[PDB]
Order: structure tokens, then C-alpha cells, then sequence
């Protein structure tokens, strides 16, 4: 219990806060406002939300146009719902 929600408490906030930082291309804080609102469709199964995330955010760190800073915050994000999973 408490592992999993201190993880998944963790990973919203921190897309929470890369939806909001505009350091990042849109198109890196779309796709954290999309994955936010998946973890909250609370009428799917956790592994698969977790999932459709996971490939979302793997496709963005991959994106050439994003910086270095946004990588590291897309991998720590990744690492987390990895654990989660």
C-alpha cells in the first residue's frame, strides 16, 4: 500500500510539475498533462494506465528537442512508475 502510493503520489506531482514548466517544449508538457490525466481515469486498471504512461513518456524522452533537464525529469517520472508497476 504504502510503497505504491507514495510512488504514485510522487509521479503526479512531478508531472504535475512538468505540465507547468516552460522550459520544456509544448509538446513535452502536453504529454504530461495527457499522462496525468490518464493515472486519474480511475475506471481502468493501474498496470495498464501505467502502461499507455510509460509509452508515452518513453517517446518523449527519445525527442531529440528536448533538453537534457527535461530527459533527466521524464526518466526519473519513468523510473518511478517502473517501481510502481
Amino acid at each position: 500500500v504504502r510503497v505504491d502510493q507514495n510512488l504514485f503520489n510522487e509521479v503526479m506531482y512531478l508531472l504535475d510539475e512538468l505540465s507547468q514548466d516552460i522550459t520544456v517544449p509544448k509538446n513535452v508538457r502536453k504529454v504530461a498533462q495527457d499522462s496525468k490525466a490518464k493515472l486519474s481515469q480511475e475506471n481502468e486498471s493501474l498496470d495498464l494506465r501505467c502502461a499507455t504512461v510509460l509509452s508515452m513518456l518513453d517517446e518523449m524522452a527519445n525527442d531529440p528537442n528536448v533538453p537534457a533537464h527535461g530527459r533527466t525529469d521524464l526518466y526519473t517520472i519513468i523510473s518511478k512508475l517502473e517501481a510502481l508497476s
